[PDB]
C-alpha cells in the first residue's frame, strides 16, 4: 500500500515507541483505594528515562550532535510524556494511566496534582480518540517532536530539519492508507502537536509549583 | 584471560578504569599540619562523579535501559567508591589517599569523616591487599557490583543478570591466570562482594547524618545518587 522504505521506517517507529512504552491491561491497570501526587511525581523520572531511550532506539536522532540529542530532548520531554499519557486515555471508562497501571478518572485527577489543566488534558486526548489516531502514529508524531529544527541552540538546525523531513513525508502516507476518504486527516493530526505544545507549557507550570541523565557524553 | 574476547575485555575494563582513575604516587599525596572532613567531603563530589564516568564508558552498561543505569548506579556508588579507595591503600604506611594526592592515617581519619567505620575500612582493605588484587581485578570487580540483579526496582533484571555472568567468568579466568597455585581465589574475591555490601550500608548511615547536617549540601550531581 506504502513504499518499503516507509514501511520498514513505521516498524523502526512503532518498536521503538513500543520497546519503551509498553501496551497496557495485560499486566493490568487498578483503580486505586481511598492527596496522592506522591506516585504520580515518582514515575516522572522513570518517564522521561524512557523518552531518552526512545530517542537512542532511532538512528536519525542518534545522527545528530550530542549537544544536539540534549538539547532537543530537553525541549521535547514533556511533550512526548504528554503525548503518551494521551495515549492511554480509555475512551470507555473516562480514565488516565500510567505506565504502572494506576489508573485514575478525571475527578480523582482534578483533585490530584492535575489541576484546572485536567479538562483540557482530556479534552485534548479525546480530540485524538475522534481522529481515530493509532500506536503508530503516536510514535512517530512523537518522533516529531523530538526532531524539531526550531529549538533554541542547535548545533545544526538544518540538519535537525533534514532528519525530520521523511517523517513527514511517511506520516502524511500511513494517514493517507488508513484513511483514503478524508483528504482533512492530515493536516488536522499535525496541529494537535500545536495543541500539544500549548498544553505542554501550562502543564510545565504546575511541574514547578535530570542530572545524572544529562551526563551523557 | 582465556579466550580473546576474555583478554579483550580486561583491557575495556581496565581502560575505563584508568580513564576515570589516574594513578598515585604520582602527583605524589601530601600530608597537610595540624578540622579535616570539609577536606574529605568536597572530594566525595568528584568520587561519585568519576563513578559516573566509569559507567558511561564501559561495555554493555549502556546498552540497559536509562533507568535501570540509574537505579544500578545509584546502588552501586557508595560500594565502587569504597573499592576504589581500597585500591590506594598503603600497606607500609597504613594510608589512604585521594584523587588529589591528599594522603592520611587511620587516627587522621577517625577525627575525619570516617568515625566508627574507619576500622571496618581499614581491615578490608588489608584484606584485600593480602588476596595481591591488582587494578585490572578492582575494575572487574567495579563492573561486577555495578552490573548486578539483585538491586531493587530495576525493569529488566533478568538482563542486569545476563550481562553480568560474562564478567564473572572473565575475571575468573583472569584471577586463574593470576593465581594458578590458589584456585579458591576467585570464591575469596567473590565473598569481598559481600563483605562490600555490608560496608557499604554502613557508609551510607554515616552519609546520611553528615551530609544533610552539613554547612553546604552542594552540588547537583552528587545530591541524586545519595538520595
Amino acid at each position: 500500500e506504502l513504499t518499503e522504505d516507509e514501511e520498514e521506517m513505521v516498524e523502526k517507529i512503532l518498536k521503538a515507541h513500543e520497546e519503551t512504552f509498553p501496551y497496557l491491561t495485560d499486566d493490568d491497570k487498578y483503580r486505586l483505594t481511598q492527596i496522592l501526587w506522591e506516585r504520580v511525581s515518582e514515575l516522572s523520572t522513570k518517564a522521561i528515562a524512557n523518552v531518552v531511550d526512545f530517542g537512542k532506539q532511532v538512528p536519525v536522532f542518534t545522527q545528530l550532535s550530542t549537544n544536539d540529542q540534549i538539547t532537543l530532548l530537553k525541549a521535547a520531554c514533556l511533550e512526548i510524556i504528554i503525548l503518551r499519557l494521551a495515549s492511554r486515555y480509555d475512551d470507555k471508562e473516562d480514565t488516565m494511566s500510567f505506565s504502572n497501571g494506576l489508573t485514575l478518572t478525571q475527578q480523582q485527577l482534578e483533585v490530584g496534582g492535575f489541576g484546572t489543566l485536567t479538562p483540557t488534558i482530556f479534552k485534548f486526548a479525546r480530540s485524538l480518540v475522534e481522529l481515530s489516531v493509532d500506536t503508530a502514529e503516536y510514535a512517530m508524531l512523537s518522533l516529531i517532536c523530538l526532531i524539531s529544527g526550531d529549538r533554541s541552540g542547535l548545533e545544526h538546525p538544518e540538519k535537525v530539519e533534514q532528519k525530520q523531513e521523511p517523517i513527514l513525508e511517511t506520516l502524511k502516507h500511513y494517514v493517507r492508507k488508513r484513511r483514503p476518504d478524508s483528504p482533512h486527516s492530515f493536516a488536522k493530526l499535525l496541529l494537535k502537536l500545536t495543541d500539544l505544545r500549548s498544553l505542554s507549557v501550562k502543564g510545565a507550570e504546575r511541574v514547578l509549583q535530570p542530572p545524572l541523565i544529562l551526563e551523557m557524553l
